[PDB]
C-alpha cells in the first residue's frame, strides 16, 4: 500500500504575502508569531507579516526568541508566556527552528494540560491551533511537513509528528539574505530530504516524482545559489519545498538520525551534518537498492559524494572514542532504521562516522 497526503495550501512568489496572504483571515482574529532573534528583521519578512496582519485586522504578539535547534525549555518559555492568552492561530516565520517551534506551540496552547514530552505520544495530540508557515531558508521544507524537531533536556534532537500547516507562504526574496554558508547547509538539507525520501523503504510514486525533480533542480542550482545568484536561489527554494513534500510522505532515514549528535555536540548545522554522512549511509543501502542509489549518483553528476566534497561540505571534526561509541549506540536504536534499506550493524554505523568525519 502507498498513501499520499499533503494538505497544506502552498503559495509561492515574490510579494506572496501581499498577493495571497489575506486568506489567513479565515483562521481568526488573533495570532501568535514565533520567529528567531534577528534574521526576519533584516530580510523584510517580519515587516511584510506585520503589514499583512494589520491589513487583515488580526491582532498579534511576537515571540522573537526562538533559538536554533530549539530545546524543550525554549518551547516551555513560550508556552508559559502565552497559554493565558487566546490565539486563534500561530505563524512560524524563519527557518526550520521557528517553523517547528510554531507547530509545537500550536498544539500546547490548545492542549493546556500537555507537556512537551507528551507531543511524542501520538494518542495525546488530538487538537491544535492552525499553523501558518513562512519559510526563509532553502531549506527544511517544514512549511509542508507535520514534523517538529526539538532538543530534549538530555541533549538529544528528537522529532515528533504533529499537524500539517494550513497555509505555507514562500517568498524567495527572503532567502537572498542567507550567507553563503547557510545557503550551503540549508541546500544540503533539502538535498538530503529529496535523496532520503527517494531511497526510503516508504518511497511512493508521487514522492519519487517530486524527489527526482528536486534532486535535478538542486544539482543544477546549488553551486550558483551559494555564490548568491538570485535565480538559483529561487530554484533552491522551490526544491526545498518539493523535498519537504517528499519527506511528508516518506519520513527520513538513518542519515538524518546520525547527523543529530553532530549538530548538538559538534556545532555542525543540521543540513551539513546529514549531508556529510548521507553518501556513506547510501553505500550500505546499495545492498538492497543498488539501482536507486545509482540513479541518485547519476543525477548528481556521477557521484553525490564528489558533488558534496566539491562544495566544501567536509571539515575536520574532532571525535573521541567515547563520543563515537555513544553515537554508534544511539544510531543503532534509531526509529529511522526500519525505513532505511540495508543492514546497519554497530560496525557499519561506526564506519559511516569514521569515513564522514575523517577519523
Ligand atoms: N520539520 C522538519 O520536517 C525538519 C526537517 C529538517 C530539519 N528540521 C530542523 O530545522 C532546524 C534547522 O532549520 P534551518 O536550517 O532553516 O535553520 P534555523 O535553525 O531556523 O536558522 C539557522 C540560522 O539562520 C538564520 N536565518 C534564517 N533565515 C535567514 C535568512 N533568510 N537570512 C539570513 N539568516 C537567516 C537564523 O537567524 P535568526 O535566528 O536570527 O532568525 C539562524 O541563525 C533544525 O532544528 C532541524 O532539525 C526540521
Ligand atoms: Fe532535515
Amino acid at each position: 500500500v502507498w498513501e499520499f497526503y499533503m494538505p497544506t495550501d502552498v503559495f509561492f512568489g515574490e510579494k506572496i504575502l501581499e498577493k495571497r496572504g489575506n486568506i489567513i483571515d479565515l483562521l481568526g482574529k488573533r495570532a501568535l508569531v514565533v520567529t528567531g532573534k534577528s534574521s526576519s528583521k533584516k530580510n523584510g519578512s517580519l515587516d511584510d507579516l506585520k503589514k499583512l496582519l494589520d491589513e487583515t485586522e488580526i491582532s498579534y504578539e511576537i515571540f522573537d526568541e526562538v533559538e536554533e535547534n530549539p530545546s524543550f525549555d525554549n518551547v516551555m518559555k513560550a508556552v508559559e508566556r502565552y497559554r493565558n492568552d487566546s490565539f486563534d492561530f500561530v505563524v512560524g516565520l524563519g527557518g526550520g527552528s521557528p517553523m517547528d517551534f510554531a507547530k509545537a506551540v500550536a498544539v500546547l496552547l490548545k492542549e493546556k494540560d500537555l507537556s512537551v514530552e507528551d507531543l511524542y505520544d501520538r494518542e495525546k495530540v488530538k487538537h491544535w491551533l492552525p499553523v501558518v508557515e513562512i519559510p526563509t531558508t532553502a531549506g527544511t521544507g517544514s512549511e509542508v511537513t507535520p514534523y517538529s524537531i526539538l532538543t530534549d533536556p538530555e541533549g538529544n534532537k528528537r522529532g515528533c509528528t504533529l499537524m500539517f500547516p494550513v497555509y505555507a507562504f514562500l517568498d524567495p526574496r527572503y532567502t537572498y539574505s542567507m550567507s553563503d554558508e547557510l545557503t550551503l547547509s540549508t541546500g544540503v538539507d533539502a538535498l538530503s530530504h529529496a535523496v532520503e525520501g527517494y531511497l526510503s523503504r516508504k518511497s511512493t510514486p508521487p514522492s519519487d516524482a517530486l524527489a527526482i525533480e528536486a534532486m535535478k533542480i538542486i544539482h543544477r542550482n546549488l553551486p550558483k545559489a551559494i555564490e548568491g545568484n538570485r535565480e538559483a536561489r529561487k530554484k533552491m527554494f522551490v526544491a526545498s519545498c518539493l523535498a519537504g513534500m517528499v519527506i511528508a510522505q516518506t519520513g527520513t532515514t538513518l542519515a538524518h538520525a546520525l547527523g543529530y549528535p553532530l549538530t548538538t555536540e559538534k556545532g555542525i548545522k543540521h543540513g551539513k551534518a546529514t549531508g556529510m554522512v548521507l553518501p556513506f549511509v547510501m553505500e550500505v543501502m546499495k545492498e538492497e537498492i543498488p539501482e536507486k542509489v545509482d540513479t541518485v549518483n547519476h543525477i548528481f553528476g556521477g557521484s553525490l559524494l564528489k558533488f558534496l566534497k566539491e562544495l566544501g561540505l567536509y571539515e575536520k571534526v574532532a571525535v573521541s572514542s567515547e563520543e563515537l561509541e555513544k553515537w554508534v549506540e544511539k544510531g543503532s536504536r534509531a526509529k529511522h532504521l526500519k525505513n532505511t534499506p540495508g543492514t546497519f550493524t554497530p560496525e557499519k554505523i561506526r564506519n559511516i562516522y569514521r569515513e564522514a568525519l575523517g577519523v
